């Protein structure tokens, strides 16, 4: 899967459907996996840059993979 | 859905339907969500500006949007 | 729903029912409810000044309602 | 159940049996509460202390109820 | 169960099939234990040394236990 943005989570957003987005660079994309919801939070708050992977690599779209460095 | 509440999460709480508040700003809100529990603990424990969405934008209001700022 | 007890949280206890006990103040109180029991050790670690409220006031009480500060 | 050996939580395993292992002080102790594992986990990741109860107080021995301090 | 790599962890990714990998030494490991992702997230984040033991101590190996120094 490529590379889809990489940066700091600038902000996350809890969804009215359960899922959890997250605003990297300049994508918003959300995930549907309920496990990464506690460690996107801990990326954020401790300020390390992730590396989202995702073909659906536009504003909306979804992913379940990420590489936190 | 339009923002109610934006600040500091002063105090949590877990209620006897299994319900959480949050009192954030002057408002003391409630969510139905599971997974809003720790997100929310975590955001206190943290000092983390959250802002609740909701159209119930008063006290006893409930809500399962928001954003972790 | 008045107020028992108020502090910081002095120790927790898994026990052997699968009930978890949590001692603050001069009181051990217990609760059944699965979900306060990480929320109850998150404020242990934390260094959370919780309140228990339940109108069981007394050592081996149950509850059912927190808040955390 | 009487004590039987308090300290830090010094590793944890998995046992092939769905079984959980912890060493604790000079014991090696199991316990099959799933509840138990995440607290466990908890408690090794930031230091606490556990004081372990059961009278199977040797290596291989199980427990269901546990201290946290 | 023989170590297999010793050192802090360089990166951690979430995959596509919920497992979790760590880089650690010269390895990239997996585990399928969702419970040991916010800790292995925890320790790359404050810089703990950790060990990871198996018997399958090649990249790509899973791993179910680590021991955090
Ligand atoms: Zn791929
Ligand atoms: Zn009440
Ligand atoms: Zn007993």
């Amino acid at each position: 899967t490529p590379d889809c943005v990489t940066g700091k989570v600038e902000y996350t957003k809890y969804n009215d459907d359960d899922t959890f987005t997250v605003k990297v660079g300049d994508k918003e994309l959300f995930t549907n996996r309920w496990n990464l919801q506690s460690l996107l939070l801990s990326a954020q708050i401790t300020g390390m840059t992730v590396t989202i992977k995702t073909n659906a690599c536009h504003n909306g779209g979804g992913f379940s993979e990420v590489i936190f460095r």
